């Protein structure tokens, strides 16, 4: 059976599983996925380019920006020049969009740990580094 | 930075960033990204429900139904009925379907092996039994 150890597909599977179990909680609390995918990846971050945003999402580019447009219409994130080369703009969350994530944040810290306590933490921090490095491999 | 270390962040970049390199691969040999998932999770496999497959290709299954339409009249794959249970239709590769996909399977084989080769085989095989592990745990 080529797909039973098959990398890509065995990514793809756990991505999909455990990704799903926690955006069923994301809308309970009145987000979409990309809503908390955004806000999510930019908690605690410098302002970082569209470009990057999108990565980081696994979001299409153009995406990425019709949905910035109305997060920040709503004053959860907002959009910056990139001072120096400014075909870059840059997005940060705001206040207001870091509370109301919040809770949300903490839920997902707990869904973590308990995605990851079978696995005890050698195994834990293993497939975090592991992932870790191949992402900073493959990113263009 | 919350979303440096979150899991389910880490499985969705590095997840796209590997299927998306094999995924142009696929589509210089004439494949939709839809059409190699599902060809290469039923090569080699017994017949398997259309519920199954859609988990193993990650595909919502009304999006599945429609491509095994297409898929179907291109003779490329048959739908069979579950001969107790009826409920339940199955799906299974034609040979005509392994023959058109068998060699950008052994080039999905070679882009895996290059992909792992920097990690040596104690950590690929750490990292697909983990992966494994956790989706016979998560599935549903």
């Amino acid at each position: 059976r080529f797909v039973d150890d098959y990398l890509p597909a065995l990514l793809a599977q756990a991505s999909q599983l455990i990704s799903s179990e926690f955006h069923e909680v994301a809308r309970q609390h009145g987000f979409s996925v990309s809503e908390w995918r955004v806000m999510a990846s930019l908690a605690g971050s410098e302002p970082i380019s569209i470009g990057q945003l999108a990565q980081v999402t696994v979001t299409k580019q153009p995406t990425v920006t019709r949905l910035l447009d109305r997060m920040e219409a709503r004053g959860q994130v907002e959009r910056l020049p990139h001072e120096s080369d400014r075909r870059i703009t840059l997005v940060r969350i705001t206040r207001k969009g870091l509370k109301a994530v919040e809770h949300l944040m903490e839920l997902a810290r707990e869904h973590e740990r308990r995605v990851l306590e079978p696995f005890g933490l050698r195994r834990a921090e293993e497939l975090k580094q592991t992932l870790r490095q191949m992402i900073d491999l493959h990113v263009h």
